């Protein structure tokens, strides 16, 4: 007696999507209290994203008009992330039920930010909620 068989797959998110559009971002940056100049480049930064994962550890490369760095996280591993000005927040991402959670909190007053990751049709999306305001950026393959 004997038998055999085989198949194959291929992830979807593991791609290179660049900022093709955004929604409500204006209120998000305005909320924090960003200056006209800071809102000029942070709006037309041309964020280029590259998604690559190997297990429960994801690594994405992001580049902007004034800088660019690579970040690495782990599902369910809280770590300290620093900002361009030096602020350090304690946050990360973790899946729940059938959705992905992303939360980070300021050290000043503990402002809780909430972000979820999803994909619609042929465009990647990431939502961010700040004080009731829910803004998101739509990245299309580059
Ligand atoms: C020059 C103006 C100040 C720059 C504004 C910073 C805007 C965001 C840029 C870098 C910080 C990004 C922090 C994201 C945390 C991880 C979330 C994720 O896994 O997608």
């Amino acid at each position: 007696a004997h038998h055999h068989h085989h198949h194959v797959g291929t992830q979807a998110f593991d791609s290179t999507w660049k900022v093709d559009r955004s929604e409500n971002y204006d209120k998000f940056m305005e909320k924090m209290g960003v200056n006209i100049v800071k809102r000029k480049l942070a709006a037309h930064d041309n964020l280029k994203l590259t998604i690559t994962q190997e297990g429960n550890k994801f690594t994405v490369k992001e580049s902007s008009a004034f800088r660019n760095i690579e970040v690495v996280f782990e599902l369910g591993v809280t770590f300290n992330y620093n900002l361009a000005d030096g602020t350090e927040l304690r946050g990360t991402w973790s899946l729940e039920g059938n959705k992905l959670i992303g939360k980070f909190k300021r050290t000043d007053n503990g402002n809780e930010l909430n972000t979820v990751r999803e994909i619609i049709g042929d465009e990647l999306v990431q939502t961010y909620v700040y004080e009731g305001v829910e803004a998101k950026r739509i990245f299309k393959k580059d």
